[PDB]
């Protein structure tokens, strides 16, 4: 397994640029050169390198300064091949937004990070991206009592449709997406999941160009089942983008690389973006984006191999997934479980309610007890997966 | 604390009837007639009591023995004068919905469980109803192979619809809630969260009548903040029904009396029904029903007890929050913290984006460190609000 | 694969005869035999069975009775040749075990309790166990106010020290066995995980007979690993007995096949039970047994599909721990972390605490910044393990 | 309620010194002099202020620095009055520690940890601390290949007991205290929870000087029911030290003001603390030491509001638990519960487990059915509890 271009790898600049700073220690690595980063992420078959704002241009940067660091950046694109898939903003790191960008109690850091947010558009729409990313990370409290909640929502709707309403006044081909988190650094963080980003989503006045990117750990820190998020995501049509990681449980982000958390979750994943559904409908096209973190115990050849890891894992998953599919064995296994029966509308064609509740044959002389006694055999379904998986079939 | 019907205060038949089986054990209780739970419930203060079908009305019951069980219920209702707000269909107690009722991957199924549910909206609409709950139990499963996830969403939604449009074609005064658990019985359920509810009810054709009843324990069992669950939900103005109980952690749905749970979360969930927004907004005035279980270690006299204890905990905590609000203190600590300033517009009125990215005053002058230098003091607006919680004040 | 008796493979009665009644529903399955069961497992190429005392003999059965059920039982072992390595006590299902067996609050059924289990020794050891386990599910409360915690510990080692001196004064050829589990049915149970068992064992008079059963699936309901939690009670010498399945996540105990929860994890346990410790150590030499429940969707012919699974997912695993621990890359990629300098003392022969000190090398003259740059590689060594368990090398 | 020395009430010096910096950004706070927190704490009512080495002292500092700091920490002591109860060490902060200090791969930086501790303990020694406490932090893995977990467990026994034979060698008047925590920063940290350090504790040479000191928010970080452990602790005689906060959920160490977590479950580790058990037995005598962490929103005022309002959470449920337990309806309940009950023996005196097994008053002849009707009225007591909490009876 060898990626190629082909393979559409996107990387963030932050996630091989991780310094090793937690909040029990300093950073145990020196600061990457964004250059390097570029040059080093194109010779290992990356497609695309993706940032925040501030991970390029420092904060207090003069206008000189700015323009330096985006011509060198920009030579190292055009040297190495190197497209820019996705930016996003840094709402975060600054003591500015201890409680929040766009959902700050302040109205003056309000107006602040939103005008922020419009000027990082701009660049997005010269850097070529299609996507631009808002993770509402400082959006939350760590006590009920800090906040009115449908004043948060309002002021989260007026933000994100005043950066939706801009873009189609400049008529950029960008489409916004929303990152969820249930926790982190908040206590609470608004739209906390999959679930709730879709949701907010359809209360926008330009919900249109605005769906979501799931990120795997994240989903994983709620409990919740990441592939079931992401159909829902696919189903309604707003999986813009994807994070891919890994996480070990219900605990801090960890940010592992890709199929080093939870490994068949990892697996049916993947089957879900190269497969697609069994009956059918939506795929996800877009880049293959990890956002992880190389652990901090290792050194400059571990962020490499890191990097590394999270292709290799991909594409030893695809392998084993297609394989799965195209097997006769699991697709008869498939055909008994009832996988293509579900595909099936309940109804008949034609046949409305009425008539479903004086069809006598599905319901008053319907045999619920002879019904019970199918066998949906949904455990060596499960076993055939897991043999493709551990690649012995 | 001397609930009153005008508390409106509801009860499921299911919860002060619940025999003490769980996994591990049988019952524990000898089953309690539904006239006697009628008589009792009316005695205690509760405004009216709600049922599943086959609560009331076995499975397998005669249509003289149906006739029978509706006139001694219907009689125990006109003796006492409690109302029936809410009727639901249980989908997920006899073998044959083992895989689900709507979602099921074997079709008859699927259609038996819709003839279940129209029948059933037919009952609610006779016993003067004003909601009609989908608690989807056994939709979902245990292993990520197992189901077509957009067939699944697809045959979800055929159900819903189906039944939202019987509704509109009879002309009932009745609305759909649908009830979200993460997971129990299944390893996933689908529609996990108050979020993932939202996001499909959007999706609907007839979603006008179709809303949320959130239950307190299972948002808690995916970690979430319930108030801020039922704020998004009352945000949306999806809010129904709510079911009010407890819950001690990420574990088995407890359904503990209201208040035996997470004490301070509860506190501010009583708050959000009572008082509403700081600023303003839509409020919740439908039933406040408990979904709880007298533990299994209790007999009869415990039975009544912690029927009494959710009134109890309830009318506590409303005295409190009600205190909690109308403390000048209180409203003192709210204004420096700036609960009030999130109720203003990000935007001046009639402020372009174009407008605020020029304007040099939030964005170009904007001093951020100044900014970063408030004491926004939400300790001690925490603290404050446990204060009242305590009575100490 | 193709397991066969000398892989010491065991299986409880309760597992495969788990008929699927749940909290939320009945059984879906029709009751099996216990002659059914030894036949078909000893066909299977388990080497013993398990059960509890209520497995076999009903809780109402006549002397009579009990003697018929085992005479039947007895020939099917004679039959097959299958061994009963381990028996276990039902101190939870009968309504007296509402709040306990051996820390009832009633003390008469605290009595009632160790007669039972005192019954149940005899039994065991006329059967020919090694192994008499102990799992205290009804042990423990909903409410903090419920127990006095130090008299619920005091009676918890009373009815394990009669345990014990009864063994010992019998001269039976036994060993107890105590099985955590942090909650469910009990919202908090007693010695809920590896550490609290291990650290309760050596508070007793009888200790040096007492040991522990860990279970997959109940470590992983606290968050914890499980490998590390088994690691330190071989380490101590007190894995006595274990029980493997699958969990996904923090939630219901799932009992799912072993290896179909978190794969990653199982692996490293297989690798720990097959291989033990790589500078070398303790190893566990006991049976391999399953506690596990077939999903209940599925039949019969699911219920040994399953059972076969168990077996050939710890086969599979094992083969690809094997690989991964004779792979020469593994072993340099292991001394580039470091795996085997852990083994090294940290003090040198002879050495004290005084000498360590005032050695300036080891403190005064430490280069602590040049000893942080060693690249510890475990990202790569973990990307290694990963690629042995896809069959990938 | 306002405090006073007495009470015992001990702060760390990183605590309030806590200046904002986490995973996602810059500190929001300027830096506390040691000398200003010690004042500050002492105007406050707390009787002693605790540390880490490098919290005083920074790693770089020189001879002459270490002595001039000393000197003006000390005159502050001295003017106060405060005492210095407990001293640690900081083996997770500087990059050299990113493996672990006693647990490293790398056997020179075991060594080098080692020193470190061994020199602090002269510090505590000198200060007049009674406890050393001992967390680690960095002592543990995100990968389970990345350690052989028997030789982890013996290079940190190897660490204690080196740290408490010098103890015992120069005779200091200390203990050891050591803090368990399950993850983060590690993935999976060693010891991870109060049973394990407990379990141990047992297999020193010097573990008659090892106890424990449990943190409140890390219990619960693995949903434990923190009274119920810190119970067993005490039960074992190993409560030597103790950390109070705050935690919601299982999600990132928050570390929030004690009683702004779980409330009910804070009321409960009160009752514990000042009352200790209700048929008498072990009570905790030591420091009330608070390891929270003031909110980063907010500024110096919200500091020294947190420090009043740890101390003032504890005294009004202290008065709270008092009230309760004063209470005669309670004591009557109680009795009702079984709780006194529980206090009994099970056997009588003199009895033998033969003696018990054939009192078939005890077994054979004992109606199982009759004595499972008993209400333990678990329900009834846990509301009297709350409405006690409240502020209500
Ligand atoms: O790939 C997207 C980026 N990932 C970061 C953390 O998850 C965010 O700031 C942003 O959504
Ligand atoms: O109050 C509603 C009922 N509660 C039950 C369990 O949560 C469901 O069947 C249904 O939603
Ligand atoms: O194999 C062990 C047995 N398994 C059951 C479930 O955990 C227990 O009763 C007992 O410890
Ligand atoms: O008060 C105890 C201290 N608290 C810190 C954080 O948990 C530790 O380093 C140490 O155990
Ligand atoms: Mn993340
Ligand atoms: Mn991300
Ligand atoms: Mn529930
Ligand atoms: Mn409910
Ligand atoms: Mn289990
Ligand atoms: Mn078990
Ligand atoms: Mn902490
Ligand atoms: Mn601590």
């Amino acid at each position: 397994v060898q990626p190629t271009p082909a393979d559409h790898f996107t990387f963030g600049l932050w996630t091989v640029g991780w310094t090793g700073a937690d909040p029990f220690g300093v950073a145990t690595r020196k600061n990457l050169d964004p250059v390097e980063a570029v040059h080093k992420l194109a010779e290992l078959g990356a497609y695309g390198i993706t940032f925040h704002d501030n991970d390029l241009i420092p904060f207090d940067a003069t206008e000189a300064e700015r323009e330096k660091i985006l011509g060198d950046f920009n030579q190292a694109l055009k040297d190495t091949g190197l497209k820019v898939p996705m930016v996003t903003t840094n709402l975060f790191s600054h003591p500015v937004f201890k409680d929040g960008g766009f959902t700050s109690n302040d109205r003056s850091i309000r107006r602040f990070a939103l005008a922020k947010v419009l000027h990082n558009i701009d660049l997005a729409a010269e850097m070529g991206a299609e996507t631009f990313v808002m993770w509402g990370g400082r959006e939350g409290s760590e006590y009920d009592g800090s906040k009115d909640l449908a004043a948060a929502l309002d002021r989260m709707r007026e933000g994100v449709d005043t950066a939706a309403g801009y873009i189609k006044d400049k008529g950029y081909n960008l489409r916004i997406a929303l990152e969820p988190k249930p926790n982190e650094p908040r206590g609470d963080i608004f739209l906390p999941t999959v679930g709730h980003g879709l949701a907010f989503i359809e209360q926008l006045e330009h919900g249109d160009i605005v769906g979501l990117n799931p990120e795997t750990g994240h989903e994983q820190m709620a409990g919740l089942n990441f592939t079931h998020g992401i159909a829902q995501a696919l189903w309604a049509e707003k999986l813009f983008h994807i994070d891919l990681n890994g996480q070990r449980g219900i605990k801090y982000d960890q940010d592992l690389v890709f199929g080093h958390g939870d490994l068949t979750s990892a697996f049916f994943t993947v089957d879900l973006l190269e497969n697609g559904f069994p009956n059918g409908g939506p795929k996800y096209t877009g880049p293959r984006h990890f956002d992880y973190k190389p652990s901090r115990t290792d050194g400059y050849d571990g962020v490499w191999d890191s990097a590394k890891a999270n292709m290799s894992m991909y594409l030893l998953l695809k392998e084993r997934a297609l394989a799965f599919r195209a097997d006769p064995e699991v697709q008869e296994a498939m055909k008994t479980s009832g996988v293509f029966e579900l595909g099936e509308t309940t109804l008949n064609a034609g046949e409305s309610a009425a008539d479903l509740m004086n069809d006598s044959a599905s319901f008053a002389g319907f045999d619920a007890e002879a019904a019970a006694e199918r066998n949906f055999a949904f455990i060596r379904l499960n076993q055939l997966a897991i043999e493709h998986l551990l690649g012995s079939r």
